[PDB]
C-alpha cells in the first residue's frame, strides 16, 4: 500500500509518524455509516453483503484519514457455523440461540465464512492506500458470549460454567480456539496484512482464572499463527493492568491495551510492541482536553517504533466524528 | 479484646492463623437484619439510630464468627454536615442532593456525625470478643458520588468535571479529604482499633488520572493519620491491578485488593499487608467450588503475617448466608504451617 507506517511500526522499522487507526472507527457516529447501514434491516445480512461491507469498510479510510482499514463485520460470525443461531436486535444487541450442549456444535468448515474472505479481497483490490487489517474474537469472549446467549451484567452463567463444568469448558475452548484459528488463516489468505484477535471480555476474570483457563489457549492461537504467518498479530485485551505480565510472553507483534495501563511505562519494561491506549470518554470533553491528553501521552512515548496510536477500546455511538477527526489528526501531524 | 488476631496480623506479629471478615458482612441476607431495618421509616435513620446501628454492627459476630467488626453506617453520612441532602431510596439507591458549586459547601463540623462515634463506643462496651472497624469512604469516591448525584454506570459527569474543571476538582478533594481526615481522627479517638478506607469508585479510573487527581490525596489522608495514632489503616482500592505500584507507597498498614491482582504474588514482590482478595462470585457456586478456590488462595500465601483474608470487594445483598457462613469457617479452619 502506498501508506505502510502500520506494518513498519510493526516491524520495528523507521517510521516518520505514529500510525493511528481507532477501533470501530467505522460505526454509528459517522453519517456516512448510518446511511449504508440503513439500506440492510439485519445487521447480520449486512455483514454477508460484500459491496455495502466494502463500502464500509472504507469509510474511516476517505472520512478519517486512518493508517489502516479494519475490515466490516463482526467478532461473532463464526459462530453461525457451529450451528449457533446468530442475530442482532436493534438496540438490544446479539442474541446467540444454541442448545447449550457443545456436542451438539457442528465441525467447523472455514468456508462457510466465505463472505469474510471476500471482503478482504475486494477491500485489498478497491484501495491500494493503507494496509487492511482482519480480526476475530478471542475464544474466550465468544465462550463467553455463547454461554451468556449474546449479552449479561454479571457474567455468572460464563464464571459458574468455567469453574463447575471444567470438561465441557476445555471441550468448547478447543472447538473455539481451532475455530479462531482457522477463520484467520483464511483472512491472511485473503490478503489481510494483519490480524487482532479481540479479547473484550477478560477483564471479567480474576487474574488467577485468566492464567489458568484463558492464557494456555491464546498462547497457542497467536504460536500457532505466527508459525503459519509472518503476518503481524495484535492481541487486544481489557483489564490490561491485571493481565499484562502474562500477555507478554504471547509471541503477539503487539498487545492493544486499555488506559489501566500506562504504555510509555511499558516500553521501558517490556521488549514488546503496543497499541492504545487512549480512554475512548476523552472524546466527551473540549477539544482542548482531548489535545493535552493526547499529546500528553505521545511526546511520552519512549521508542520512535513498535507503536500504534489506538483507543484503549472501541469508539460509542455517541462521539462526535468532528472529535474523532481531531485525534486522529493530533497522531497523524505529531512529528517523531 | 479476647481475639486479637486482626491486630496482630495488621502489626506484623505472631499469629496462629489467618484473620478474616467480609465487606458488607452485615445485610439483608441474615433475617434479624432484616427485622431490625424494619424498625425504622429510613436507611439514613437507621444509620442514625444508635442502639439499632450497634445491633446491625453486632450480628456478623454472632452469625459468622468473623475475627472483626466493622460499625454499620454509610459512607455517605460525612457528607450531610457539608450540606448535601443524603438521601436513600429503597430499590434505587443513593441520591445526593446539592448546588454543585464548592462554594456552596458548609464548612464540616466533626461533631454532626457524633452518632458515628457513639456507634463506635456502644459496640466496644456492648462485646469484648473482637476489635472494631471505623472506616469512611476515600475523597474520590465521594466525589464521584456527589458529581453524580449518586450512582452513574458511565462517570461521564465526574471524568469532564476533573478534566475540564481542574480548579474545582482541587477544591472539593481538598475540601472531602479533610473532613475525611478529621472524621476518622474522630473515630479513632472513639476507639476504633483499625480504619479502613473504601475507594470503590476509583477502577473507572485511567492509570495517569489516578496518579494525578487521586494519589496526592490518598498519600496526604493516610500520612496524617498515622502520624496521628498508630491505628493501623487498611486502604481499599477497586481497579487494584492498576493502581498499586503507587498504592504501595501510601504509609497504609494493608491494602485491601480485589481480584485483579494475584495476593501471593504481591507478598513476593512488596513489603506490605495485604487483605482480600477472594472474588464475591465464587459464592455463587457450589460449595466444592468455593472450596477449591478459597483453599487454593490460603496454601499458596507464601507470609505467616500481615494477612487478611477477605472478599476483593463487598458482599451482594443475594449471597446466600450458609455459603458465606461456609467461606468463613474454611478460613478459620486453615492451619498455618
Amino acid at each position: 500500500p502506498k501508506n505502510d507506517l502500520l506494518l513498519r511500526s510493526l516491524r520495528g522499522e523507521p517510521i516518520g509518524r505514529f500510525p493511528v487507526w481507532l477501533m470501530r472507527q467505522a460505526g454509528r457516529y459517522m453519517p456516512e455509516y448510518r446511511k449504508i447501514r440503513n439500506r440492510v434491516k439485519n445487521f447480520l445480512e449486512l455483514c454477508k453483503n460484500v459491496d455495502l461491507a466494502t463500502e464500509i469498510s472504507l469509510l474511516p479510510l476517505k472520512i478519517l484519514g486512518v493508517d489502516a482499514i479494519i475490515i466490516f463485520s463482526d467478532i461473532l460470525v463464526p459462530l453461525e457455523p457451529l450451528g449457533v443461531k446468530v442475530e442482532f436486535v436493534e438496540g438490544e444487541g446479539p442474541k446467540l440461540s444454541w442448545s447449550g450442549k457443545v456436542s451438539d456444535l457442528k465441525k467447523y468448515d472455514p468456508s462457510q465464512n466465505a463472505y469474510v474472505y471476500e471482503i478482504i479481497k475486494r477491500v485489498k483490490e478497491a484501495q491500494d492506500e493503507v494496509p487492511v487489517i482482519g480480526f476475530a474474537g478471542a475464544p474466550f469472549t465468544l465462550l463467553s458470549y455463547l454461554i451468556e446467549g449474546g449479552a449479561s451484567k454479571d457474567f455468572k452463567s460464563t464464571k459458574l460454567f468455567m469453574w463447575e463444568n471444567p470438561k465441557e469448558y476445555k471441550r468448547l475452548m478447543d472447538i473455539l480456539t481451532e475455530t479462531v484459528l482457522a477463520y484467520l488463516k483464511e483472512q491472511i489468505k485473503a490478503g489481510a496484512d494483519v490480524v487482532q484477535i479481540f479479547d473484550s471480555w477478560v477483564n471479567n476474570l480474576s487474574l488467577e482464572d485468566y492464567g489458568e483457563y484463558v492464557y494456555p489457549y491464546v498462547n497457542y492461537l497467536i504460536s500457532e499463527l505466527k508459525d503459519f504467518s509472518d503476518t503481524p498479530v495484535i492481541y487486544f485485551f481489557r483489564g490490561s493492568s491485571s493481565f499484562i505480565d502474562l500477555a507478554v510472553d504471547y509471541r503477539a507483534d503487539a498487545l492493544s491495551v486499555d488506559w489501566s495501563v500506562d504504555i510509555p511505562e511499558l516500553f521501558k519494561i517490556y521488549d514488546k510492541g503496543f497499541q492504545g491506549n487512549l480512554e475512548p470518554a476523552v472524546l466527551y470533553a473540549s477539544e482542548e482536553v482531548i489535545e493535552e491528553k493526547t499529546l500528553g501521552l505521545l511526546r511520552r512515548i519512549p521508542v520512535k517504533t513498535r507503536y500504534v496510536f489506538n483507543l484503549g477500546h472501541g469508539l460509542a455511538p455517541d462521539m462526535e466524528l468532528e472529535k474523532v477527526k481531531y485525534l486522529v489528526d493530533l497522531v497523524k501531524s505529531f512529528p517523531l
